[PDB]
């Protein structure tokens, strides 16, 4: 072949819908996940990628372990985003909930609706995952949020929003998929 080690790829999936897709630690790698121009597309990840990015969706699902540096989200609505990671990133967002633990603090821009909630996800290899990065399952600022969008109120800015205790729960089970 030409080369063997060197520099980080890159690979993902896009233009999909309504389509599955699932990969495991020996597939990824350590790798960055580009996922754009998709809709009902629901990605059950399962290891430790390099860096997550999810931007132009809709409608999708996304579930993977605690990310390595952090993810992006940008272009997404109605979707749900489900990763821990150290710092969140998100830009001309509305309507999409995105469920994880940050360690250090979360930024938002010129988006309106936004959910942030705790990270909460089983696994044979859930906690174990978090070893990997190195990244603590207590310590989280979620309810810390940077806003970038004032000018009528005077009190807060109606960007970001914390979700009740009634729909924690999300019945991922369809019925004939069991995991």
């Amino acid at each position: 072949g030409s080369s063997g080690s060197s520099g980080s790829w890159v690979c993902g999936f896009s233009n999909l819908e309504s389509q599955v897709l699932e990969k495991r630690a020996s597939e990824l790698h350590q790798r960055d996940v580009l996922l754009t121009e998709l809709s009902n597309c629901t990605v059950r990840l399962y290891g430790n990628p390099n860096t997550l990015r999810l931007t132009k969706a809709h409608s999708c699902k996304l579930l993977c372990g605690p990310v390595s540096t952090s993810v992006f989200l940008e272009d997404c609505s109605d979707c749900v985003l489900a990763v821990a990671c150290q710092q969140l990133r998100i830009h001309s967002t509305k309507d999409t909930r995105i469920f994880l633990q940050v360690t250090s603090r979360a930024i938002v821009e010129d988006c309106s609706g936004i959910q942030f909630a705790p990270y909460t996800w089983s696994y044979p290899e859930i906690d174990k995952d978090f070893e990997s990065s190195g990244l603590d399952r207590s310590k989280n600022n979620w309810n810390d949020v940077d806003d970038f969008n004032w000018l009528a109120r005077d009190m807060a800015s109606p960007n970001w929003s914390i979700l009740p205790e009634e729909e924690r729960n999300i019945q991922w089970d369809s019925g004939p998929s069991s995991g």
